[PDB]
C-alpha cells in the first residue's frame, strides 16, 4: 500500500492521473519524482521549468554543479539528485527531443531508467515541448517498465485522450 491517491490502474504496474505533477509531488512526497530534463539539465519550461520553479530554483542551482563535474548526460540517460521539497529523490530522464531531430527510439532507453526504481511518480517522457505523441509515449511506458509508476498527466484533454485511446 502507497499514498498515490485517485489514479486510474493501466496495467498491472501502470497508474495514470490528470495532475499537476508539481502540486502531486507536494502533496505525496514520494521516494522519486521523474523530471523530463535535457541533457545540460537547463530547467526552463515545460516539466523542468515548473518543477524548477518549486525549487526555489534550488534544483538548477544542483543541477548547474552536476553538469560542471560531469558533463551532460546521454539523450535516454538519467541521473538521480535530491528530490528538495518535492520529493526524496529526482530521476532526471532524458527523453528524445522531437523539436531537435533525436531518434524516437531511444524513447525505449529513456523509460528503461525507470526500472530501476520500485516506485515512481513520473510525467510521460518526450510528451508536451518535447514533441513526441502522448499516445505513442503511453505505450512505450507500460511495454517498457516493470517497476509501479504513477504518472500525471497536466492536460484533462490529453488524459481523456490517452484514456479512452489505451489498448
Ligand atoms: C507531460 C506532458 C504531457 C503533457 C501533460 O502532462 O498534459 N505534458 C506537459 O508537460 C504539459 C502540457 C500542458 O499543456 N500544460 C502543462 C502545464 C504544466 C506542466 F508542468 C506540464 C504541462
Amino acid at each position: 500500500v502507497n499514498s498515490f491517491s485517485g489514479y486510474l490502474k493501466l496495467t498491472d504496474n501502470v497508474y495514470i492521473k490528470n495532475a499537476d505533477i508539481v502540486e502531486e509531488a507536494k502533496k505525496v512526497k514520494p521516494t522519486v519524482v521523474v523530471n523530463a530534463a535535457n541533457v545540460y539539465l537547463k530547467h526552463g519550461g515545460g516539466v523542468a521549468g515548473a518543477l524548477n520553479k518549486a525549487t526555489n530554483n534550488a534544483m538548477q542551482v544542483e543541477s548547474d554543479d552536476y553538469i560542471a563535474t560531469n558533463g551532460p548526460l546521454k539523450v535516454g540517460g538519467s541521473c538521480v539528485l535530491s528530490g528538495h521539497n518535492l520529493a526524496k529523490h529526482c530521476l532526471h530522464v532524458v527523453g528524445p527531443n522531437v523539436n531537435k531531430g533525436e531518434d524516437i527510439q531511444l524513447l525505449k532507453s529513456a523509460y528503461e531508467n525507470f526500472n530501476q526504481h520500485e516506485v515512481l511518480l513520473a510525467p510521460l517522457l518526450s510528451a508536451g515541448i518535447f514533441g513526441a505523441d502522448p499516445i505513442h509515449s503511453l505505450r512505450v511506458c507500460v511495454d517498457t517498465v516493470r517497476t509501479n509508476v504513477y504518472l500525471a498527466v497536466f492536460d484533462k484533454n490529453l488524459y481523456d485522450k490517452l484514456v479512452s485511446s489505451f489498448l
